[PDB]
């Protein structure tokens, strides 16, 4: 898919290059594809995309800055200071000084300005300024510039939110996931309406049924208290604890709570999952259609490069001239659609990639035997039934890397999803030879490759193959969940920071103190992230909700936890379930086509 | 579907009857259908099926006997006796005396012997004694007869297990569910192999990683302790509790447990659900195919009754003679397959059932207004903003019942799934007029019918329609889970009965005593059932496992809880999820066909 062919080649080379780009799934921007003299514009797009590692590193740096900033409650002079990390149950990451924060922010903003305005080199000015994505990015960069300036000048801070928005906007798969999700929201709010109606009605029955009982006197003291407890019971997290007083008062009370939990989980929760799954399928189909339209647009541009006369036809003397530039550089008359069908058929049957310029099958057996020997060595070493053996295996693994990159070349080697990981962990190993036991886990991280041999076992092939394909293909969804946690974390540290401290005295009544959860707090960004992970797992989750309700003295604090549950569990994790199921069924159909 | 027509009719009436049976989904047994005589054999089958209510009541009585038997540990003379129900934290159901047990068992066994041997009236002797189902039923009844005799004579008791097996064998949909499940088991044990391999490897890494830490010294003290804790963490039920000492030692420890829980839940649990779902689909397809073969066999014997000359043929005079006996009672040559296609097409496009022997839409509006008025009356009554009003509404509801059974006749009325429930709750209401405040809940149980009006709201139609169809169609699966719970309950009372008592002294160290769960014990069958419900809900489920491990002093006790988790949660509840999802998608496709 050579940039040089697109930039400089004769039209037949440009056509073959656009074809290989399209069927490798890479679209040139329409702002380039729609113009005649596109080569000089494309020149800049390729130098832009050559720098993707620099831009990606800048975005991950900008996002990770949130983990190293001092909490705002520490700036407003607490007694004692946040140097007393044990008094405030804080984490172990350093807090950047003002000087360090200024340096970090200035550097990352300068690279962000370059990345955001450089597209005006290949898009034109009017084309640039009319893109909605560019306008939103310019708004984000100007907000970060003003936020930098207004503290280089030296009740809340905006920057951490804008950094997460910039990160979302800078990864195509995350933008795509949010566009997909925006199509699901309309149908999601309907079933939330029915779920609320269910909770309200079940809570009304429960309230009027227990009003003068011990359950009434001690748990269901009001309709709001009932609705709160019944909401937590929908999650099952407070079962059976919430209805023990009823069961002590009468064993028949268990029938009500049995019916409630049975209906709430096995009917209502599964139907919410089903609604989310159907909507996800509809939006994914719409996305794949859009990608097919991109592919067709590129193939039509290729035909518009070969046809310079606009008669809409190419002859066999042109067609063989394209067929060479395809079948030996990347792998009757024809018309605009016939070309697209013929080429996608070539992409089906004949298409196997040629190797770039500049290995035996049993070599895989040799390295598999070596890494199983290494595994049995590691086990007999841990049970204490050798640094020179760990050295000689590390040497063999770097020798394998060097041999494979020599025989195939890195531009061919690095294409495989496996060997790029083997390369990464081998590099981390050899740079670990800085002269502990941590190399044990790196070599076993290589040993994990042995699990691919279970794809030879037909009863396991589908499972292992789906797990392997899921590792990369879930990253957009897991990353969207991660960005949602980052926003909720910044809110939590803004609204709850400093309340969990060793002098609070109310804290030691709060259940957070009784369950020993005091390190899972919102005093710091990493603390908030691990707390939000515990919330996402739903294990004991209402402990934090009830404790921060006590510590803040307001029921409005529960809006945080309720909204977090409604967004992340009932929607995003159900989306993950749907995605895993659809991936597995796709694998079974692929095997049913292989056989 | 007239039994008179099958038993006595002219062959054209027999043919029309067999057709209406087959297309209403009722199969005569093959032992009749192939008998070459629908006479005296069919006569007895219809009186047999006329008695279905008596048999069903006998089977439910036989199953429920388990809830009223004295636990065997009470018979072996405890001090104090089980009359001290508080000392043993017992339930509220009575225990039958020996005389009552003998009477109950003798009566139920007599009706069971009748039901099990009466088929030899229409099946022949050799046909009866070669049926595998009959032989298993005869083995069960002879075991119950021995177990009765061996205590009418006056280490464990077998009867409670055989009663559950008899109940499974006596309901067709439960036999169907078990034969379906037997097809899934092979593929289920494969993914259990990978799940165990995942637990063992993750637990080995965790063990060697923490060995000299506080996590090692206090939680991961051995490989077996690690594997046990990591298995509970796979359930999430001990998150974050299990790894707080690691997090106190180093915050980076959280990354291990985050990755473990992320992989274990969102990859492994979802792929187990996917495997179960695919296997369920394959087995349900095999079931529907068998039902279609039954339908075809019935249509082919209908043809074999019309073509009693074995022409291979029916002529137009015969065909219109059948056509009258069909279209005037129950809703050009032709051949064996053409008949079946034509009739099934008539069922699809033309059939609409006639009323049996012996109403305007505004009546539905009137009763909807009356029940909404009743609802606003109930709400304003409970908030205390009338027994004569509750009486007059109860009268209106019984007058509606009597009017509808008059206008349509009970044989037509009772066919709807809705009005048979309305009839039941109205009868329970009017027999409740024994003169109480509890009738509020029965009238609101009628008020629940108002939710059907949300099917008129297109954004809610599929959800409500699927919920309504799920109410009956999940009963075989929920009932299979109930039978599994019954067997586990009987085992639990056998092995754990009497250990939770106020004199145990070890109990008050056991977490069961600290969480206040002492009423959730295995001292009694209803206590066991509610305990196993709490286990099925997975809320705090490891409390019982760890407490009974401590009370029994052996790790072998955990086999009970582990096997219960593996059977019920990873298989049967995933089956319920698959069933609900497939039902929803079927509803969306139905609406997509109707719109
Ligand atoms: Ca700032
Ligand atoms: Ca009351
Ligand atoms: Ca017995
Ligand atoms: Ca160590
Ligand atoms: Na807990």
């Amino acid at each position: 898919r050579r940039s040089e062919a697109i930039t400089h080649g004769t039209p037949f080379q440009k056509a073959a290059a656009l074809v290989d780009l399209a069927e490798d799934g890479i679209g040139l921007p329409v702002e380039i594809l729609d113009q005649s003299s596109f080569g000089e514009s494309a020149r800049y797009y390729f130098i832009f995309t050559r720098l993707d590692l620099i831009w990606s590193l800048n975005y991950f740096a900008l996002l990770f800055l949130n983990f190293f900033e001092q909490p705002l409650w520490c700036e407003k002079n607490p007694k004692p200071s946040c140097k007393d990390r044990d008094y405030y149950y804080l984490g172990e990451l350093p807090y950047l000084t003002n000087a360090e924060s200024i340096i970090y922010e200035v550097i990352t903003l300068a690279i962000l300005l370059v990345h955001t305005f450089f597209p005006i080199s290949y898009e034109g000015s009017r084309i640039f300024w009319t893109s909605r994505l560019n306008l939103v990015k310019v708004a984000c960069v100007v907000i970060l510039f003003v936020d930098v300036l207004v503290d280089f000048l030296y009740p809340f801070r905006i920057a951490p939110y804008v950094r997460v928005i910039i990160f979302i906007l800078s990864i195509r798969e995350l933008r795509d996931t949010l566009v997909l999700l925006s199509g699901m929201l309309g149908t999601y709010l309907n079933i939330l309406a029915l779920w609320m109606l269910f909770l309200l009605f079940a809570s009304w029955i429960a309230f009027v049924m227990f009003e003068d009982t011990q359950q009434g006197l001690t748990v269901f003291t009001s309709y709001g208290a009932t609705l709160y407890q019944m909401f937590i019971l929908f999650t099952t997290s407070n079962n059976p604890d919430v209805w023990i007083p009823a069961y002590k008062s009468s064993r028949w009370s268990s029938v009500f709570f049995v019916l409630y939990v049975l209906i709430g989980v096995y009917f209502v929760t599964n139907l919410i999952l089903a609604v989310v799954y159907d909507s996800f399928k509809e939006q994914l189909a719409k996305q794949v259609s859009g990608m097919d339209q991109m592919k067709r647009r590129m193939l039509e541009k290729a035909f518009g490069l070969i046809d310079s006369d606009k008669n809409g036809e190419i002859d066999k003397n042109q067609c063989i001239k394209l067929f060479e530039q395809l079948t030996n550089y990347r792998t009757f008359k024809i018309n605009k659609d016939e070309f697209a069908d013929l080429c996608q058929a070539i992409a089906l049957r004949f298409q196997k990639e040629e190797v770039p310029s500049l290995r035996s099958p049993n070599f895989g057996y040799a390295i598999s035997f070596i890494l199983i020997i290494n595994f049995i060595a590691v086990v007999v070493e841990t049970t204490l039934n050798w640094q020179v053996a760990e050295f000689v295996f590390g040497w063999i693994y770097v020798l394998e890397m060097a041999l494979k990159i020599y025989t195939y070349g890195f531009e061919n080697y690095w294409r495989e999803g496996a060997n790029r990981f083997d390369f990464l962990v081998t590099w981390v190993i050899v740079i670990g030879e800085t002269a502990g036991e941590w190399i044990r886990y790196l070599l076993l991280a290589r040993m994990l490759r042995l699990i691919r041999l279970l794809m030879n076992v037909q009863r396991y092939r589908a499972f292992i193959a789906t797990f392997i394909t899921l590792i990369p293909s879930l990253m957009p969804y897991l990353g969207t969940i991660f960005c949602v946690l980052c926003i909720y974390c910044s809110i939590g540290v803004q609204v709850f920071g400093g309340l969990v401290n060793a002098g609070n005295k109310k804290l030691f009544e709060t259940e957070l103190a009784e369950d020993d959860y005091l390190l899972f707090n919102f005093n710091d960004y990493p603390n908030g992230m691990v707390t939000l992970f515990n919330l996402l797992v739903m294990g004991n989750w209402q402990v934090w909700m009830e404790s921060y309700k006590d510590l803040t003295g307001t029921w409005w604090s529960i809006t945080y936890f309720v909204s977090f549950y409604v967004i992340t569990i009932l929607l995003l994790l159900n989306l993950v379930v749907a995605f895993v199921l659809e991936a597995f069924f796709t694998e079974l159909d692929l095997e049913e086509e292989e056989k």
